[PDB]
């Protein structure tokens, strides 16, 4: 399980060895992985179609949370 931290064996931010972050990057790859850095919370990691509400980096995760309403 916790053995890789991207999904692309050719990423350099990540050791393929491994398959995790090699260099000191947050993450290699996500919506919340700006220059393989932790990107900050509060940001529009994505939108969302129809009328609730998009979607908040959580400045902590390499990827981005949704929200209750979007399936």
């Amino acid at each position: 399980g916790k053995e890789c931290d991207c999904s692309s064996p050719e990423n350099p931010c990540c050791d393929a060895a491994t398959c995790k972050l090699r260099p000191g990057a947050q993450c290699g790859e996500g919506l919340c992985c700006e220059q393989c850095k932790f990107s900050r919370a509060g940001k529009i990691c994505r939108i969302a179609r129809g009328d609730w509400n998009d979607d908040r980096c959580t400045g902590q995760s390499a990827d981005c949370p949704r929200n209750p309403w979007n399936g």
